[PDB]
């Protein structure tokens, strides 16, 4: 592949400089949907609940009727002053009825009634499980659940926000697995264009390998690489750095 090595080599070494703890602060100070989150798992006093609740919602977070930060926060707002118990009929209730996920609500209620025979038995042992030591089963599970690919876009989303759920619900940091690969993305690609014509999904691959970051964590910094005056506020002297990989 034609690649520019002198610019990826770059590349490495700012994201290795950033590292994880950069990609943390991103996802917990700097995404507001975190903060969502933690004001439902608070408000529900239930973490089986809320968890289930959040890979429920996450695989209907398509074709959005606004923000992805509006819609997280509607979530968090509406499921803590309406608690839910009958999953489907409160997305019945709920969708319709939102400001930020009113479009294609026939499709997302069928694919709520799809996943939760899968949700609804799950123990909190088990999702402990999957957090701690299974979000590639997870993934890979939620796929044949929903007779989705496994590199689905949602899919994928759904492990994303359920590492979210269990970094609250368990007060522990587990990184996402380095098998998950680079979400397919518009601006992520024309992004990889800069550096190599080789496909993101392996470019990106050894991009985690050599800086020991993996995809979803690296997905987490390009955000603002491709909100910044939160990230210049927590990052600190690191968010010049964030800088450097636009101007690349
Ligand atoms: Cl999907």
């Amino acid at each position: 592949y034609r690649e520019d090595n002198e610019k990826v080599n770059r590349l490495v070494e700012i994201l290795r400089e950033l590292g994880l703890d950069c990609a943390r602060t991103i996802e917990e100070k700097v995404d507001l949907q975190f903060d969502a989150l933690r004001n439902l798992r608070e408000n529900l006093k239930d973490d089986e609940l809320f968890i289930k609740l959040v890979i429920a919602n996450a695989l209907v977070s398509y074709q959005l009727s606004g923000k992805g930060e509006d819609w997280w926060w509607e979530f968090s707002r509406y499921f803590s002053e309406n608690p839910p118990e009958d999953i489907v009929e409160a997305y019945s209730s709920f969708l319709p009825n939102s400001k930020t996920n009113r479009r294609l609500v026939a499709g997302k209620l069928k694919r709520i009634e799809r996943v939760e025979p899968f949700l609804s038995p799950l123990s909190i042992s088990e999702i402990r499980d999957y957090y701690f030591n299974g979000m590639e089963r997870l993934r890979d599970e939620l796929a044949r659940v929903m007779k989705a690919k496994r590199s689905a876009k949602t899919i994928v989303f759904a492990v994303k926000m359920f590492g979210y759920a269990g970094r609250i619900a368990f007060s522990a940091f587990v990184p996402y697995p380095m098998a998950i690969e680079i979400p397919d993305d518009v601006r992520i690609n024309a992004y990889t264009k800069r550096f190599t014509s080789e496909p993101p999904v392996s470019f990106w691959g050894r991009i985690a390998e050599e800086t020991g970051i993996p995809p979803l964590h690296i997905d987490s910094i390009l955000w603002p690489v491709l909100v910044l005056r939160r990230l210049k506020k927590h990052c600190g002297e690191k968010a010049e750095r964030i800088l450097e990989l636009r101007d690349l």
